[PDB]
């Protein structure tokens, strides 16, 4: 599926017919407690671009985690990825999937707004 994501990583290659290129990418995301901030996240990410091993890690802020897949993003088209692949320049619609995830891990406990009052939000008769 080239990628995937995962409840604490997300994977990625190209998928055949988007771009025939090398390139893979590992993002692990690790909620840590920092005394200066509390919450915040340690990021990883690891493979080989046109055949270039590179290892990086990257550390946001509860207040800047979210932030997250700009840089995420920003770094791995660094590495080569072009926005044609569809890096920034596609809006990731399951963004809102990892984002929730992220902040209910921030806050260590669940917090998942079930949808049972979605189907009241509503006005006419």
């Amino acid at each position: 599926q080239g990628h995937m994501f995962e409840p604490g990583h997300l994977h990625l290659v190209s998928l055949p017919g988007l771009d025939q290129q090398d390139i893979n990418i590992h993002i692990r995301y690790e909620v840590r407690q920092n005394a200066e901030s509390g919450a915040y996240v340690h990021f990883d990410m690891d493979g080989e671009i046109d055949g270039k091993p590179f290892s990086d890690s990257f550390e946001l802020p509860r207040d800047t985690a979210f932030n997250f897949a700009s840089d995420a993003t920003r770094v791995a088209q660094k590495h080569g990825l072009h926005p044609k692949f569809g890096a920034i320049t596609r809006v990731h619609k399951e963004y809102d999937a990892m984002f929730e995830d992220i902040r209910a891990k921030l806050h260590a406990h669940p917090g998942e707004p079930v949808d049972l009052e979605r189907i009241i939000r509503h006005e006419g008769s």
